[PDB]
């Protein structure tokens, strides 16, 4: 649970601090947020938050199964929105950080 | 040049073998494949071909630039299509190998 460990306390902190993971931090709520069809079009749905609960839970055997969690999360976005929203921006940035601290891992 | 080495030599070849590679072996055609809209939506295109040149010419100072050229060639995908597309299909098989190729990076 070493490179485990690192996701935990190094990769998800690091990426939860800043303002652009807000709207990643919960389950898109398609109802608050007008996003209809949100559920119809995303077959996977994932969030930082159950990234978190599964790595408090010892869900993950392995650091690529939590790194799929990630990668699913970012093209969620990409595949449901287009080129320019904001949303999209946001998930730019936070991926590149993310791409950034897993370089660093053991 | 030491993990530029590995990009090029392990995990370009690995990915350009399989056939769902082939789309992405050079910069969309955006008439030959009726795909109209392509450059007016997709503003940093991406492609196999591209990272290829580049790594032979000596194009990137550090591994992290390729890999955000990779990373780019994958969102690219994601944004201008949808859930369900062969391309995507596609796109998310070479993406997954491409992730397992890094984690054995030196
Ligand atoms: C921290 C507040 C919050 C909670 N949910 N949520 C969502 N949910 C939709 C969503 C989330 C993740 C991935 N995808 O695809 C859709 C979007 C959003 N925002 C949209 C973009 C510009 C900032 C901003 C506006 C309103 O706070 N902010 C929030
Ligand atoms: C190997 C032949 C080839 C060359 N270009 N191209 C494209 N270009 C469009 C494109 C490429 C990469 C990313 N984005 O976004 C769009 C698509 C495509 N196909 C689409 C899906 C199922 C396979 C297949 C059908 C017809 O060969 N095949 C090819
Ligand atoms: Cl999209």
């Amino acid at each position: 649970t070493n490179q485990l460990q690192y996701l935990q306390k190094v990769v998800l902190k690091d990426l939860w601090k800043h303002s652009f993971s807000w709207p990643f931090q919960r389950p898109v709520d398609a109802v608050k947020l007008q996003l209809p069809d949100y559920y119809t079009i995303i077959k996977n749905p994932m969030d930082l938050n159950t990234i978190k609960k599964r790595l408090e839970n010892k869900y993950y055997a392995k650091a690529s199964e939590c790194i799929e969690d990630f990668n699913t999360m970012f093209s969620n976005c990409y595949l449901y929105n287009k080129p320019g929203d904001d949303i999209v921006l946001m998930a730019q940035a936070l991926e590149k950080l993310f791409m950034q601290k897993l370089s660093q891992m053991p």
